[PDB]
């Protein structure tokens, strides 16, 4: 395709492989967990604001409800002291409060549902982060398994992955050669008969 | 780490029965509201118990393999420690035979 | 089911 695209792909493919060699599992696992938790903390605060707004809405609902009964009581006080004028006017105004109570409760319900969903999501996130925090230890166990098995293979005769075995086998061969030298020097410079007793018994 | 995982599994299992008991207490004192809510929440604990035990099993298998590998390594090192003495015996054989030829 | 219990 293009040319500049190709050059930049090569440069990128080199830098990325340079970086991916520096990453070390034991530390980057912890770094990932740390940032995971940081993000969870920053989400808690959003949930908290949601809850506070719900409290405010319910308080407004309660106050409107209280004023409804207040103006009913004012109507009754008019009936006791005043006349039909004030008694009817109290309820005339109470119309608005009765309207607003329902107009507000409708939205208060949805607000409550939203807060419930948010709380559920927060709990789910906490659980998943805990799962990851266990997986980290499982991965460390896997690292140890890998190194132990690599230790075992280094113990075999024909491979030289381990320096200790290298030295051990080298000395073994040196000594076997020395003994062979002695035996050859023995040869160089220089049971039928006793099997007869087996016939005696 | 395996011990930790099993402990978490046990605690979740205990909380399942705890919330069942809370539901029963609701049935004794409260009403269907709390009795049903207890199990509504217990749903999550029943989920997490299995979600955790699944991984606990693999963790146990890994620990078993690691223990086996450690025993194998110990055995092989002991074998090498015997081979060392056998090699010293060979050194002595070589020197004795070289002594004989010099005669 | 618990709703049946109570």
């Amino acid at each position: 395709m293009g040319l500049f695209d190709r050059i930049k792909r090569v440069v990128s493919s080199n830098l990325n492989d340079l970086v991916n060699k520096a990453e070390d599992p034991e530390k980057m696992l912890e770094q990932a967990i740390l940032e995971m938790q940081e993000d969870l903390v920053q989400l808690r605060q959003g949930v908290a604001q949601a809850i506070a707004a719900q409290k405010r809405s319910e308080k407004q609902y309660n106050d409107a409800q209280n004023e409804i009964n207040k103006w009913q009581r004012n109507a009754q006080l008019a009936l006791q002291k005043g006349d039909e004028n004030l008694a009817r006017q109290a309820l005339e105004r109470k119309k608005t409060y009765t309207d607003t109570s329902a107009a507000l409760k409708a939205s208060l319900d949805t607000q409550s549902t939203q807060v419930e969903t948010l709380k559920r999501n927060l709990i789910q996130l906490e659980s998943k982060i805990s799962e990851a925090k266990t997986k980290k230890e499982m991965l460390k166990a896997r690292i140890t398994t890998a190194k132990a098995q690599e230790q075992l293979q280094g113990m075999v005769r024909g491979m030289n992955t381990s320096s200790a075995m290298s030295a051990f086998e080298r000395m073994e061969e040196k000594v076997l050669m020395q003994e062979s030298r002695a035996q050859a020097l023995g040869e160089l410079a220089g049971g039928s008969d006793v099997d007869d007793e087996l016939a005696a018994l």
